[PDB]
């Protein structure tokens, strides 16, 4: 009713090597109303099967700007100037097991309406973990050394249906 | 302050092989919340004969991708008007060589305020929109542009790309 709906299709960064894994899948959005922690939910694939585990970071970059890959989207969006993890969308990290990631996340700190709306800016999916700020360099503290760029999308509005057809 | 997007136009996902690949950039910008919107249509990859053609650009209501162009619904229309008074209906753009180049300055879209385009898609079709004209029902929804072959959600930017692009 009032409740906004973003999704986000992540696809390998045109910049990428060949040795570089290339991974692809979804991000959903969900927001009960504006003052609403964001539910979020994300499926994404092609992570390498060994080693069999791994723990990857994603985050909201500042601009839905893909003209470099994944590289062109900015820092992590940071509207009220703050350290890394307290980022809006510092999602922090996510298990992948056998090459897949599949994960519903709520009470995230991001959202998709007003002025730090997150709608028209990036995801970015990464190589590496998030040390969440506790790590020895200034690095860790603006990106948590979360490293390259492997995966990105430009959040998009969308319809109640994605979500709905993907909880069943 | 000056409001700049960007939109990396891509093949739908949901393409069949015989279909062409059509790729490149729509750029925004906005004066001020409530300026008219400035765009810049850079694309390459469609027929290249016949070599000349006339092809229909549109803002639809969702930018998801998740069915390619096909996910991205009817043409936004948040001040409930006919095609082709649509905020985002771009109308025609002339291709020569399989490209595709235009500046148009003062559309009725906006990037600021409650009916952005931001978040939405752009979708390229494989026809010429029939801008209201042809006669059926369809003509004053969509234009009867033909099939979507390539689309983009609308990025938020910076200055950058439209100082470079043009
Ligand atoms: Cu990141
Ligand atoms: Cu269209
Ligand atoms: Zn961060
Ligand atoms: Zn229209």
């Amino acid at each position: 009713d009032g409740t906004l709906h973003a999704a986000c299709q992540v696809q390998p960064s045109a910049t990428l090597d060949a040795a570089q894994p290339r991974v692809t899948g979804v991000v959903l959005f969900r927001q009960l109303a504006p003052r609403a922690k964001l539910d979020a939910f994300f499926a994404l694939e092609g992570f390498p099967t060994e080693p069999n585990s791994s723990s990857r970071a994603i985050h909201v970059h500042q601009f839905g700007d893909l003209s470099q890959g994944c590289e062109s989207t900015g820092p992590h969006y940071n509207p009220l100037a703050v350290p890394h993890p307290q980022h809006p969308g510092d999602f922090g990290n996510f298990a992948v097991r056998d090459g897949s990631l599949w994960r519903y996340r709520a009470g995230l700190a991001a959202s998709l309406a007003g002025p730090h709306s997150i709608v028209g800016r990036a995801v970015v999916v990464h190589a590496g973990e998030d040390d969440l700020g506790r790590g020895g360099n200034q690095a860790s503290v603006e990106n948590g050394n979360a490293g390259r760029r492997l995966a990105c999308c430009v959040v998009g509005v969308c319809g109640p249906g994605l979500w709905e057809r993907q909880a069943r």
